[PDB]
């Protein structure tokens, strides 16, 4: 099940844009390997904010010893498909809730 939501291969810079490209809104999100972090991933958001407005905003997703995902210690998760489900659901912490992935 090819999730639409991994960009595999993608940079920081590439997901800011994609994001910010026409046709993607508020909570639109993607899923990319981490920069600083070889093995890591990250979560860039499209958030709406008070001065300019239209920015992305990234969430470093830290790996746990015995394999599952979490931004936040308090809340943790067996896969990234269940991370993704849980903030598709409530923001529960986030800048927002995470809606429908990034379009090309
Ligand atoms: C400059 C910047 O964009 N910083 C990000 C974090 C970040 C992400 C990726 C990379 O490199 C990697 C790359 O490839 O860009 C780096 P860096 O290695 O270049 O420093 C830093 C940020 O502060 N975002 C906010 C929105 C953010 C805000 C709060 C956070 O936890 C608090 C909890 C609160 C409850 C809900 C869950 C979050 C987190 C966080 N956990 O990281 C992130």
């Amino acid at each position: 099940a090819p999730e639409p939501w991994f960009f595999k291969n993608l940079s920081r810079k590439d997901a800011e844009r994609q994001l910010l490209a026409p046709g993607n809104t508020h909570g639109s999100f993607l899923i990319r390997e981490s920069e600083s972090t070889a093995g890591s991933f990250c979560l860039s958001v499209r958030d709406f904010d008070q001065n300019q407005g239209e920015v992305v905003k990234h969430y470093k997703i830290r790996n746990l010893d015995n394999g599952g995902f979490y931004i936040s210690p308090r809340i943790t998760f067996p896969g990234l498909h269940e991370l993704v489900r849980h903030y598709t659901n409530a923001s529960d912490g986030l800048c927002t809730r995470l809606s429908r992935p990034c379009q090309t």
